[PDB]
């Protein structure tokens, strides 16, 4: 008569058939014990008209050698299975009961005889496809009846659950995977999300990879079918698998609403990683190419790619590429893309590339810091760029300032201190006081909030130019394991968008009120 | 200047669209060099009317990091891609030429400008779907023309190439993989091949695994649609993923033509490996079950399963299961299945299980040897059983003799010396002098002929009861990488069949004349 309940802080996908609402471990069953009924309650303010169905599953037992503290024997709803990312694998989970009209109190039944020791059950919640991305469920398991006796319920199960949408799932449109997210909002309120389309598998360049783009005109409720923003197909009669282009970075030229996508085209290099195989030189046969496309029609259609390699790459560098995610327009109209290069001694450096002429010509000055890679840049105060950097030393983000577009750099107080990481892409954006309901300048940051692995995807806010990230000003979105990359963009004056690699979909979009971050 | 040719000793699958006939490395190309034409020659007695087409593909270049000795940058034809195991991945290979009129001399052309340094090309051969499994091609590249000058050809390319058939490919009938082959020939000359059907992935038990069966009445040219010989679905209301049955062993009762399949049913155990998670006891909730089905109609239909566990399992053992592959009928009508058990101290032992009453009751006496697992058994002389064992000590097969059905054991002269292995399943069968065209007693053995990895699948023959395996009495079938398991069965008086996990298909069948083994 002891039962343990988990309410996992992972997104409820409005496009999924199953989502894990509760996991339940019954640790000390007698053979023959029956969970006759469990009762769930939803908060008085939950919009239950958007809940399509709640289901109760049995997932069997645990291996003798795997211990007594887990909430499942296996992943219930796969984010990698190209044949099914949307419903519970029916070979791991057996439906016990279903309710299709959802009240504030709800009862699910089984007649399953339990095995001796550990028995796993879980509750699935299915949403209406049209569920608001801003809806939340506050759900508790209030009663569990075993052999017609109420059992003692234990577990942290007070999570307020959030919605999201699986913009891209493993296997969509025939692609094995999608990685490396970037997100902007056009001057028309339009969300543009870029990613690698990794056709064959999930391995990095070199491979068959294109840059894909998902466009939303309704703040993420619906996404237009995937557009290919950049591709090199069988250029020069080399295979498409030796012509990948990826790790995209997107920005909106806020003066013109022209949208810019920069990415790294790898030509040749066998079936091996660009990171170690890109070599010094300038030609596509020698080194990775820095390539840009543009949209003048709010992201519907994309130009032929232009090759900017010769403008900004030092021939001695092994590899120059964009920092994946996004770039910015500054207050004075400067377009800025974060960049990263491997020098002649194979040491990586973050810095910035900028255009003062609407993206006609590009320029790189000095690296910000040794042994850094992926970085995002924000204009934290007028003329002041903050570069927030993946650091190979581990444990924490590197943070530097330039007032001269990277001719010179200064260490920020927050450097190697304020923002924990496991060596992983992170998103940083700035929001002007006039451009948000708080009416204060903000920095917003997202990454996996851990020093090991890629989990606990969290949005953090700073009110003081990134000197302090108070724990009160943070929202946990995904406590389970994913590939970790994320990109932020403000949707409107009240809500931030996050396009990320989650535990629930390769490209996950969620929308968070600023007033949930800063109370 | 210099061109390197490989003729890989791997099976040509009569059911594939593409098969690698030649791999070509041009190491020191100038940018813009063109392979104008390549000429291949087939032996005067080759049945070229069975060749449907030959193609020339370009696969581009090699990674800077990966050296100068490889024959491809990537696998050309996938044995694992559930969306395409039958043709070359179009993203790794671009067709240059195709000839559908195949003559003793054949010329393939390209117009492809090469990159500086390493350039890969390869020759695909497609066979008539009705091609004889006994056909052989003797092909060499005799001329390679670059910039209208013949190049110097180097490489070992004198392989005599063999046909085979992909009975099971990754993804067939919605299964992610197939593993653990067994093969017998019924008294009617019918081939019965058994395997795990691993639905979700290629992980061992515990998982969603059934025993499948492929049946051929024409010596392997055609296989009937897959039958499920054994399955436990949602037994006891546990998920099918916690009800896997696998590692099958098949035998023919030579007195009755009744066919017997034994396999290990794991019930519960979470999503973890049975090898470490099966525990002492006797019930399905406690330990892996030894389960049998039978066919009285030459393998068309299979009985409901019977639980044999209580007849043979010591309760103290952590795990009792069959040795995968096949069992035998002895001259005196005894049915024998190899077995393996993990004792109370987690130490594995091989031995034998036998029935004197046509499969009604079964018996185990003593293990043959400490720290052995998968084994196969042959009646090398009347009343004399040879057990040939996977040995965890590494490097070589263990070989023991019992004249009392495993009450007592003796080391064979060949023990831990004559047959190299990497710790892998191997097949051993006996062939009577009166039953084969050589008119001499044979032992036939198959495994990966290596002490490291799983490659060089080789049939070996012995004319002295397995005392000696002479190098001249061996046929190499598969020099490239696979999961390594194999099972032998004589097809007729003249040919041995081998059903195995190969570099070209999950379940591969080939036929080999005995007179190729013993010249």
């Amino acid at each position: 008569d002891s039962v343990y309940v988990q309410n996992p802080q992972i997104p409820i996908l409005v496009d999924r058939t199953d989502n894990v609402l509760f996991r339940i471990r019954i640790p000390d069953a007698t053979k023959g014990d029956v969970l006759n009924r469990l009762t769930i309650r939803f908060g008085n303010e939950d919009k239950l008209s958007e809940v399509k169905a709640v289901r109760l599953f049995y997932a069997g037992t645990e291996a003798a050698t795997k211990g007594r503290s887990r909430f499942a024997p296996v992943t219930y709803v796969s984010s990698h299975n190209i044949r099914n990312t949307r419903s519970a694998n029916p070979s791991y989970s057996i439906r016990q009961d279903e309710v299709t009209t959802v009240a504030n109190t709800l009862t699910l039944k089984t007649r399953q005889p339990m095995v001796k020791g550990i028995n796993y059950f879980w509750v699935s919640v299915e949403m209406d496809r049209n569920t608001s991305l801003l809806s939340k469920l506050t759900s508790t398991v209030t009663e569990v009846v075993i052999n017609d006796k109420p059992a003692v319920i234990a577990g942290e199960q007070a999570a307020v659950r959030r919605m999201g949408i699986g913009v891209r799932h493993a296997g969509d449109d025939g692609s094995a995977s999608f990685r490396i997210p970037g997100l902007v909002t056009t001057n028309k309120g339009t969300l543009l999300g870029v990613y690698d389309v990794r056709y064959n598998n999930s391995v990095d360049l070199q491979e068959h990879i294109d840059v894909g783009l998902s466009r939303s005109t309704d703040k993420g409720q619906t996404w237009e079918p995937m557009r290919i923003a950049m591709s090199f197909g069988e250029t020069d009669g080399l295979p498409s698998g030796q012509n990948g282009v990826g790790d995209p970075s997107i920005l909106v030229d806020e003066r013109t609403n022209t949208v810019w996508v920069v990415a790294a085209w790898t030509h040749g290099m066998g079936n091996a990683r660009a990171w170690t195989n890109s070599m010094p030189g300038m030609t596509p046969d020698e080194t990775a190419q820095l390539m840009m496309v543009k949209s003048t029609d709010d992201g519907r259609t994309w130009s032929e790619s232009t090759n900017i390699t010769s403008q900004v790459k030092d021939p001695s560098w092994c590899f120059l590429l964009q920092g994946p995610g996004r770039g910015i327009t500054m207050r004075d109209g400067t377009l800025v893309f974060p960049i990263q290069f491997i020098d002649s001694l194979r040491v990586p450096h973050a810095g910035i590339m900028y255009s003062k002429d609407r993206g006609e010509t590009w320029h790189i000055h000095q690296p910000a810091r040794t042994n850094t890679t992926e970085a995002q840049v924000a204009e934290v105060e007028p003329g002041v760029l903050m570069l927030n950097m993946r650091d190979n030393r581990g444990g924490s983000r590197a943070v530097s300032i330039t007032r001269d577009l990277g001719k010179s750099w200064t260490e920020h107080s927050s450097n190697r201190s304020a923002l924990p990481e496991s060596i992983c892409m992170a998103s940083l954006i700035s929001v002007k006081a006039k451009d948000n309901i708080i009416g204060k300048d903000l920095l917003l940051f997202s990454n996996p909030n851990t020093t090991e692995g890629r989990h606990h995807i969290t949005i953090k806010a700073s009110l003081d130019g990134g000197v302090t990230w108070l724990p009160a000003h943070q929202v946990l979105l995904d406590e389970e394991d994913g590939w970790g990359y994320s990109c932020l963009s403000m949707i409107d004056r009240e809500t931030v968008g996050i396009f990320y690699e989650s535990s629930v979909a390769h490209m996950t979009f969620q929308a968070v009120k600023i007033k949930d971050l800063i109370r």
